[PDB]
């Protein structure tokens, strides 16, 4: 039987890692997965993280199964971190949340729970975007389509075309937005292109779905929150996925969440327990670990003051190296303007070399970037800037 | 979009757990979910495993992303508790494992892997069951026919009803079989069976499902995978989905593994690419606290031989139980035999109450049992076992 099954390709994003892992030649450099490195080169554990693990470890007295949306807590410090303090959804309990495997687990239960429970057909997601959105939902049975994002001339969003491209978008039909950070432009919507899109969204009637990789790596935590409030502000329904993956640096631990939004409480109590038989015919239960670290962390003041310095800490530096990018490359003779790099926002740039370039300055320099041109700026670093730069002009 | 979701059942087994936390009476017994308790009612974390934490809690440098497939170490040790050190499988490299959120999820990717990558269209499964092996393969969008397995009237396994079931199961069709301890009878087929069945396999033209979440609880790690290891010896192709949820006493930490098997090292490398692609479109990649904890017990001899005696203890303590439950409830004044509790295997016990009895027995003297009349014997202990008889004895 498994005879006549024809093989997969290789991951365009952790195929990569794979590849890089294997070439044996000195020096390659490694810019594909989006993971942060500090100036060292290396992804290590937050500080904040390592002390909530040894909590852990000397007061769990038990290992004994979660409910199927995860730890109380956990969901509580989520719809406050997204939402605000404060906020009225979370006052009128329009709100649950479930704690999942990651970002992507909660898009595909997010997915799952659409595709069963709705009359969802479609779903659509920005061109480009994050390689695995498509496979996600396509997953559940669902139809994906396409909306333009980026202006690959001014290096800009193109707001004009995005708009245009979403005309088609019926009532009913699902529109996935990144928070911030957009993967791979790192260019998001101004405040005021998220409310022409918030109002845009309640008139066609659409049904919001947010994923949230990356809040505060913009400008901070309330900040990069701010589209996302903007919809939940005139929406009636919504849905965020979100993940604690790299804000948290707990990337293997696969911690995320799924936030459903309805009118009010008896309807979002309704629909979320069909959420959690989704959940149910899939993994059953999440894992503790990463949750419990950071339903700790939220919870606690001193470590909470410790993880927010880190988060500052890794965006700083992000931002530092996209300076250093941009002034490496005009030192070693790069004749095209990379300012742009400068305005794009999280841990990738698009670069705007081609499948052919970013294939040459792997097998001739070996410096690994996904075929798209997405680069990890965390991923550069004061030692390998230099080596780096070179290889790309050597390649314009 | 949620107006008209309508809300879904509790589940029959996870739903408990929460009428029996909400549960106001001191004198409460839970003997619902499939969990061990030690002598004091506690579900401990086995000393293995904490010393485990604490080694990876001051050696982890970093949490990055742990591979579609997960950690190797782990797919290996996995693959020998299957099919032994030098087992022919494991030197031709025609098995391949990946790394899943606990049995459940194991068993998600291994129907999604089927629905998406082959022809296979119905999956049999025994009847009685874990209620949820239906919802796992419905949600993948496969069909679920049940085969006969149980005497009742004997309290005893149904041989030529269960082959006479299996007559109507078609070439191509997947048979689901639990590797030992059968949820929830308790009932398993002695080796000769497992012999026929094996044979009947390959004739009927069947790919064998085994669901192994209790290895280690009905007499030993090797002596429970014989039937498993009597399908291997020859069949081409087979999936078993395993879980470490009770035998590391891991459940909220989500640790199982799903391993394909094929005629050779060419077909099943191939197969197995589709099969992360089923992963990489659900929840991307494993958590890895859980599996962690298990690859470095099982590769350090020194911890291997802890956990050992620790499972040889939670098993004997298991029978201890058995047997003084049935001693007990004549004690009480059963009016009826329940001897062949005493012959049944695992966790469980099909105590033979009917679904009325259940709920007697939770709402008048807050016994929880399963609707099913399964009860976990590992939750007994000689505190509430008197308590526990008095109220089945005034049921009956
Ligand atoms: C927009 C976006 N959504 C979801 C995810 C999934 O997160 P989690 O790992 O919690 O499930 C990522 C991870 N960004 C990827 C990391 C590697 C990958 O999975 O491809 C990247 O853009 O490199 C992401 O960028
Ligand atoms: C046959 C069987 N398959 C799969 C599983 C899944 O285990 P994991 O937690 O690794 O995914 C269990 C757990 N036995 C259940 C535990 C609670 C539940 O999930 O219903 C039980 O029968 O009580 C099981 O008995």
């Amino acid at each position: 039987m498994f005879e006549n099954i024809t093989a997969a390709p290789a991951d365009p994003i952790l195929g990569l890692a794979d590849l890089f892992r294997a070439d044996e030649r000195p020096g390659k450099i490694n810019l594909g997965i989006g993971v942060y490195k500090d100036e060292t080169g290396k992804t290590p554990v937050l500080t904040s993280v390592k002390k909530a693990e040894q909590y852990l470890l000397e007061n769990e007295t038990t290992k004994n199964y979660l409910g199927i949306d995860g730890i109380p807590e956990f969901g509580r410090c989520t719809q406050e971190l997204l939402f605000g303090k404060g906020s009225a959804l979370i006052n009128d309990k329009r709100a649950r949340t479930a704690q999942t495997p990651g970002g992507t687990g909660a898009l595909r239960v997010a997915a799952d729970f659409l595709a069963k429970n709705t009359s969802v057909k479609r779903v659509w997601v920005s061109n480009p975007s994050w390689p695995n959105h498509k496979s996600v939902f396509n997953s559940a049975g669902l139809e994906v389509r396409e909306y333009a994002y980026y202006d690959a001339e001014n290096h800009t969003l193109d707001f004009d075309a995005l708009i245009n491209s979403l005309n088609e978008a019926q009532a009913g039909d699902v529109v996935l937005f990144h928070g911030c950070c957009h993967n791979p432009t790192g260019i998001d919507p101004t405040l005021e292109q998220w409310q022409t899109l918030a109002q845009l969204s309640v008139e066609k009637g659409w049904l919001p779905l947010f994923d949230f990789a990356y809040q505060g790596f913009a400008r901070g935590l309330e900040e990069d929150a701010e589209g996302l409030r903007a919809f939940a502000a005139m929406h009636k329904e919504l849905i965020v996925a979100s993940s604690y993956s790299k804000n948290f640096g707990l990337y293997n631990e696969r911690v995320g969440a799924c936030t459903l939004v309805a009118a009010d409480s008896e309807t979002v109590d309704r629909a979320f327990s069909q959420m959690k038989a989704a959940i149910r015919a899939n993994y059953s239960n999440p894992p503790a670990h990463g949750a419990s670290v950071v339903a700790t962390i939220l919870s606690n003041d001193a470590l909470r003051a410790i993880w927010e310095q880190e988060l500052t800490d890794m965006r700083q530096r992000i931002q530092r190296m996209r300076q250093l990018f941009v002034n490496t490359l005009q030192e070693k003779g790069a004749n095209r303007d990379f300012s742009f790099i400068i305005k794009q926002n999280g841990m990738f740039s698009f670069s705007g070399l081609t499948k052919e370039q970013v294939l040459r300055l792997r097998e001739e320099f070996g410096v690994y970037a996904v075929a798209s041109g997405r680069v990890n700026v965390a991923g550069m670093t004061p030692d390998n800037m230099a080596p780096l730069c070179e290889a790309i002009v050597a390649v314009l």
